[PDB]
């Protein structure tokens, strides 16, 4: 019962009020930053062994972005946390209005395998800065990363302030049935449904970052070569294991063959002729997901127009393009979460929009177009978590942009101040001086109806 | 199966994209305002018959506040809905960053009996302004109000844009199992748990406005007479049937008797010697809640120090004060939601804080004190939805203050722009010109680690 003991110890530490002190929170952020730097080599090694993640990609998407976020949160903390004076309308004078920013208490953070470090620590920064205690459940599919995370945390913080729980679905099961004050989850739709039903039993608020199939629309006005470069960048980073990676392409009939040519050329520019030898290209997390993806390769074997090679001993899957893909294809029935890119054609933008609107709202959407009005149509008519015009993936790199889904792709958002907001309850309160008395708004109300009605109607 | 047919008709109308047009939303708000004015007399009559609500109170808490909110939402709509240009950091240049405000789709609004008009239409204003279609389920405990609401809506809007569903818990059961794009609920903890478990099955985001026992702390420095006036104002408005009404009082030992004297005097000033004859005082919604409260009166019979009279034929319960109340008392085991005010004593603020912290986080908290540092302690150490220093209830009257609970008292918030925000998905997106090309951030990554690391660490 150590999980539940760890939970109630964390609650007990929150009850001491020590995490509400602003200077306490700043010091924990310093220690977190110092701790990540001390472990930088071990984190890079763990990301490399578990995901084949090269150090450039690992720094830009896991370590460096976290260090930058800690720095910003620590330096902006007084701005984010300070009670706001809120305007009070004249009719409420002499009332003064305020909003106190306060923590929820003890929160739960669940992180998946694909960015196993960043998806632990970007939520954690928000939880720390908002004044919470935290329990972290990292992915056991990346076990070296999870252990490095546990070592780092345990040697830096008390377990009753921040603790890491290693395990699989059953450890997650134990955690989500505990009355946490907030639950933050990134992962699959399947597990997200379980987390959110368990939390609902305890009236626990949640943020869910889930999945779907993110479409890329490439219309007939697009800059094909630049589109192919930015698509491949967002698609084959982390070997496609990204929730906002281009899942599939809807390309206008007239430029499909141009796009296939440009994508193939870009992949050779990126990774060379033997992509298995490229030090810039990652690997599949484990054998289960590797076989999931090679099964999809086998299903689309007649449609491969680039790549398709694999090596089980390295959990390697070559960047692969598919042509003549339909709605019936196995590759269009599941979130790919891998380096397979199916290409479907459309004749008019209305068909592309209809296709996307028939499916769950995706976490991201991308449109490549030089046509302003097509851009406007897509942003206005299709709902999705967030996206990009003439780019992919990089809308996550601005911390001033909230990152989150909608509908099946999730609820809630984070990054930057939104990470702080997510773990913050905003508490409105007023003050009215007792030296200033008036019976105007008190009973008896005889004769006051004409006055109160005129107020609400002038 | 008309409920489900009405749901899917509403979805179909949203799919026409007509509600996303800003000028469409403004026109619906105009029609809503015109419609409430046309029905003003019938709304006042229905509130009077069902809740004994006098026209002054009904205008300040239901009709007038709604008309004012419609006016503000309509005039600020372009500000609220317009896509925001968001700052982009230099390292992402030439990227341009934006946030699109877009609706969820088809939403559900559930309203309880106590403010049966305002708790329908303040959420509705937000849903309308955010560009949604809506289905409303009003309380059947106030059946005349519910019918007036249904008449008003049906004669003003198409049923596939806004529709009202009359019924009880089983109609609510049918609605909460449908895949709405958002669910907004105000009511009891019991029903809120059912709504939120049902929504969780469908990955539906929610806002829950629930309950608890809102404490008033009156310390030894308080202005006793002014405190008693502002307490009675917030407590005996709507005959105590308010989620942010003072549920119970924790008063310092040294000023308890002063407070009881002042409260009794204020009640006589408000309502006279025969409070049943006062036209400024409301009635209990129905016989079930009336008997719930007279049962509580019977339990606290030896502790009544003011009031205690009742009349079943009018569903009338006199403003009642209780003394020598303990944690064991029946009156301290449930949300009173009525005109019974128990008074408990404490010796030090630490005891009052401990008492409140042992119970679920309440929707509101009030502190009456002239001691700055006591004010700071309470706001910093106790978490609650929202509250007031030296006042009660009025923190809901500033639309610039978010209104909502935390923990057991709820999740989410509304009023003013927060009503719009609640029914809005904020969709981040970027644009990057394809005329501006660069291979600096693309593979191959040979030699780029020193550059990317220096960036994240400078």
């Amino acid at each position: 019962n150590i999980i539940e003991q760890k939970f109630y110890d964390s609650k007990a530490f929150f009850n001491t009020q020590q995490t509400k002190d602003i200077s306490f929170r700043k010091e924990q952020l310093k220690k977190l930053s110092k701790a990540i730097k001390s472990y930088e080599s071990d984190i890079l090694e763990a990301l490399y062994t578990d995901l084949g993640k090269n150090k450039v990609e690992a720094y830009a998407t896991e370590i460096g972005i976290t260090l930058k976020s800690i720095k910003i949160a620590r330096k902006e903390l007084k701005n984010w946390t300070k009670t706001k004076n809120v305007d009070t309308p004249l009719y409420l004078f002499p009332t003064k209005s305020y909003i106190k920013k306060e923590p929820y208490g003890t929160v739960l953070i669940i992180a998946p395998f694909n960015y196993p470090f960043q998806l632990v620590f970007e939520p954690l920064i928000g939880a720390i800065a908002a004044g919470n205690t935290a329990i972290i459940k990292p992915s056991e599919l990346t076990p070296n990363v999870a252990r490095v995370i546990k070592r780092l945390i345990n040697e830096t913080f008390d377990a009753n302030y921040i603790e890491v729980i290693e395990g699989g679905i059953e450890e997650t099961q134990t955690l989500i049935h505990l009355p946490f004050d907030y639950v933050f989850f990134t992962g699959s739709e399947n597990v997200g449904k379980i987390v959110y039903q368990a939390a609902s039993e305890n009236l626990v608020p949640v943020t869910l970052e889930m999945g779907g199939k993110s479409p890329v629309i490439v219309d007939e006005t697009a800059n094909i070569k630049v589109a192919s470069e930015r698509i491949c960048f967002g698609k084959f980073t982390n070997a496609g294991q990204t929730s906002v990676a281009p899942d599939y392409i809807l390309v206008h009939e007239s430029v499909k063959d141009d796009l296939i040519t440009a994508l193939s050329k870009t992949l050779r520019e990126f990774y060379g002729q033997n992509i298995q030898q490229s030090p810039d290209y990652g690997r599949i997390v484990n054998l289960k997901h590797y076989h999931r993806l090679t099964s999809l390769l086998n299903s689309a074997q007649m449609n491969i127009v680039f790549g398709g090679h694999s090596d089980e001993d390295e959990r390697y899957i070559e960047p692969t393009l598919l042509d003549h893909v339909t709605s019936d294809s196995a590759i269009m029935q599941e979130e790919i979460f891998g380096p397979i890119l199916p290409i479907l054609t459309y004749q008019s933008l209305d068909e592309a929009i209809a296709f996307i609107h028939q499916r769950p709202k995706p976490l991201s959407l991308y449109l490549f177009s030089e046509d302003e009005n097509a851009t406007q149509r897509v942003i206005n008519e299709l709902s999705f978590g967030g996206g990009a015009i003439n780019d992919t993936l990089m809308h996550l790199a601005n911390p001033k942009l909230p990152f989150g889904g909608v509908g099946a792709s999730g609820m809630g958002r984070y990054h930057g101040k939104y990470s702080f907001d997510t773990f913050t309850h905003e508490k409105s309160y007023i003050f009215k001086s007792t030296r200033l008395e008036s019976g105007v708004h008190l009973p008896p109300y005889k004769g006051k109806f004409k006055y109160i009605k005129a107020f609400f109607k002038n």
